[PDB]
């Protein structure tokens, strides 16, 4: 049970159903665009199905400008292949599914339950002003039960989010490396974090809604914010931060799922004269600790655990775990060590599933 669509009008590759921007949704065919007037055929820089694409001229998670495909109810695996891309997200069923994919022909995969017998997807606002294009889709049915598998939903900022290509990016958020440390046969990992995000934004602009749409008992909401929240331009006091964070935790707990809060690690240069790495007062850490106790959530003090690791390897090596000339953003290696520490901590606490 696999449906394959090659979007665009330049070339149609074998094994794929060619879908052009003017192909209006036709129920007798089972697929097509709901509002073709806002779709456009465009060239793409890659090979095969990546040589062409369709561009969504109208977007937004609630936009009717979607590509629809009728499908028997159940759980589906959706592999997305974009066209020429600066930075874009994928939306389906009215909410975000993949956050900020980058690069022409960017690809990623996600699972989604189909309950009304039809999938409605679009590529949407990641970076405003850039082209939101789609080159291909591979839709495969995983189960007749339209229910999601156990999943770890990750919330966060630039030090947590996904960078593309997923397995080749020079930079990475530890949420992107999480899958390399937990059992895939136990958990699915959906890293919904985004660069430069704060608590207020994660809550109000779509990311939380996307997670509340599917999170349920058995799942985990792994949240790490506080870095960007301290920037004055957002005018988000520690008090507001704490309030917003509290609300998100309650909303997620209201779904029966569990919450794991994480204190964000510090800067690569937070070393004292004695060579000890300390960042105990950064990124509103104080409020995160309090919230864990007050709202009874699980807690990974990655701030301290990571500092202990940096202290044990020295300033020079620690510097090699962050982007060059960048003391805030971890590179792939740093992201991998942070993820390692995070899971090692979850196991030490004996948290179910780890
Ligand atoms: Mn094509």
């Amino acid at each position: 049970k696999v449906y394959q669509f090659d979007f665009g009008s330049g070339s149609m590759e074998p094994g794929y159903i060619g879908v052009r921007a003017s192909d209006r949704y036709d129920r007798s065919k089972g697929y097509g665009f709901q509002t073709p007037e806002n779709m456009r055929d465009v060239a793409a820089s890659g090979a095969g199905v990546k040589s062409d694409a369709v561009e969504f001229l109208a977007y937004g998670t609630k936009s009717n400008n979607t590509f629809n495909v009728d499908l028997p109810n159940g759980l589906y695996e959706v592999k997305v292949t974009l066209g020429n891309t600066a930075r874009a997200s994928v939306a389906a069923e009215g909410v975000f599914q993949v956050i900020n994919m980058t690069g022409d022909g960017a690809e990623d995969t996600f699972q989604i339950p189909v309950t009304d017998g039809q999938l409605n997807l679009l590529v949407t606002e990641g970076k405003a002003g850039t082209a939101f294009t789609l080159s291909a889709l591979k839709i495969k049915k995983l189960s007749d039960q339209p229910v999601t598998n156990r999943t770890i939903y990750v919330g966060g900022d630039s030090t947590v989010c996904n960078y593309y290509p997923l397995n080749s990016s020079k930079q990475a958020g530890w949420g992107q490396m999480l899958p390399h440390y937990i059992d895939k046969h136990t958990f699915q990992v959906r890293n919904m974090a985004s660069g430069g995000q704060i608590a207020r934004g994660f809550r109000n602009d779509g990311q939380l809604e996307a997670i509340l749409k599917y999170i349920k008992p058995g799942d985990y909401f792994m949240l790490q914010l506080g870095i960007n929240d301290t920037n004055p331009k957002h005018k988000e006091s520690e008090a507001e931060f704490k309030e917003v964070m509290r609300d998100m935790i309650r909303q997620v707990k209201a779904k029966g799922a569990d919450v794991i809060l994480s204190t964000p690690q510090g800067r690569a240069t937070d070393f004292t004269s004695e060579g000890i790495h300390s960042s105990v007062n950064r990124w509103y850490r104080a409020s995160i600790l309090a919230l864990a106790e007050e709202e009874k959530t699980y807690l990974i003090d990655l701030n301290v655990l990571s500092s202990a690791y940096f202290t044990s390897i020295g300033p020079e090596r620690t510097l090699g775990l962050y982007m060059d000339g960048d003391t805030l953003h971890p590179n792939r290696a740093g992201a991998d060590a942070l993820a390692r520490l995070a899971v090692q901590e979850l196991k030490r606490q004996g948290i179910a599933g780890f």
